[PDB]
């Protein structure tokens, strides 16, 4: 069901795969992050261990705050792909 | 699901891998830094051992303060990669 | 996840390795310096042993004071590397 | 019941084995630790035997406090394995 | 009764096997866990044996709390397999 | 239950072995140290035997104070090993 | 009545043998322990014979307290064996 490489069943299967992979990723990352939160403690506000450890958790927080826009762009990509498929169909179907 | 090398499932798997590696790194570094903090003591403010040891902990603090911006740039890189993928799709999909 | 040699997982692993090595180095050097401080005594301010020993501890102090800037430059190097990676990606990704 | 190496009965048997081994380990370690606690006495707070023995029990306590996160990560591994199996099934089942 | 490798009797037999194995596993693990609970005692809240033994039972509890989601994913896998079978039948049966 | 050399049952057995060996070591060392403490006496603060014997017990105390950090690092090693196993699974399971 | 080595009559005979041996063991041990209790006397709480004899009876009590869990595990083993037999039958009977 297509012209050259645009196959609606294939597109649906691809959506299946990407959705499942994203759900799995969220699951694994949350489960691991819970363990991370449990492991690290809060020594004191101003002792040696605080100076030693604080920037690491800061970087953790920053990167995990960067994730959302990555996910948003990844979502946007599919609309572009489907759109290109529609246009390619229209171009030479007539 | 792509054109030449841009594969959304592959991108999601890459995000999985990088997130997990970063979480693991933070965990290991914090656990080790706790041991470091426990090991080193505070001899005295002005004796020989203080002169011998203070610059080392200063360098420790400095490098660990350098980590956050490294993490931030590492996070920024992915947006650039996804963006280049979107543009490459758009260029020859039509 | 990259173009030619820039791999974000590899970068994260490299950061793991360098951070751990630096922590280990600080630990070992501090532990050894404590033993050094314990071993050497203070004979007298003006006897033969003082003339014999003082410049050595002076050199010790000087070199250990040189360490911090070495560590700072070592930290700076990584930002340059990540930056070059970003630029290299941008150059031919489009 | 699978495609290449993913067999749900085999997975269930593996879960059987790991659960039983972990239960056995906890049992043996607790039984032995009771004997350890019974054997060692408390000589005095400041005599020779205290200096001789205290760091050993400190190391005991530390290592046994390290066990929990090891167990948690060991538990996390199975979700990753099952997840990879699901994805591998989905990839070429269609 | 199938096309290439999808056999409804074989699927039913596989469901038989997995269900029986899971029931057996639950039975054995519960019976063994009862013995574990009977064996270990509660020495005191703060003595040596408590420090020696508490993290082990903590790890026990954690891993056994991890089991449920493993079972849930294992259950989910079968729907995917049956679904892939249905789609494969539909693809070339017509 | 693994890919190449990472076997969760094998890991659990290894944890069994290391925990038991560490418990045994603590037991034997404490029992022997009690005998050492009983054997050596305190002659006098300033006689010949004191000069002859004091540094030996000082070295005893020092080494036994060094033990704890050794144990801590030994504990840290296992988290690294399990982490490497998880990453290796993730790398080529997908 | 079986497939390869699983014979229900043989299993029943094995249960016969193990039950009878366990009953005999309990009988003999109790009869002998009565004689032991009769033989040893209670000299005094603090004389030489008390110091000479008390730890022996302590070890007696400890070992005999260890027996119950041994018996429990021995009982658990049979359920595992019968379970493995059932699974082996199911595997290739169909």
């Amino acid at each position: 069901f297509g012209t050259n490489g645009f196959d609606i069943p294939t597109i649906a299967i691809a959506l299946l795969i990407v959705g499942v992979i994203i759900g799995l990723s969220g699951l694994i990352l949350s489960i691991f992050a819970t363990a991370t939160a449990s492991a690290i403690s809060n020594p004191s506000p101003g002792t040696l261990a605080y100076n030693l450890t604080h920037p690491l958790i800061n970087g953790m927080v920053s990167f995990f705050s960067f994730f959302p826009t990555l996910y948003v762009l990844l979502g946007v990509t599919g609309i572009v792909l489907i759109a290109a498929g529609i246009i390619s169909i229209i171009m030479e179907k007539f």
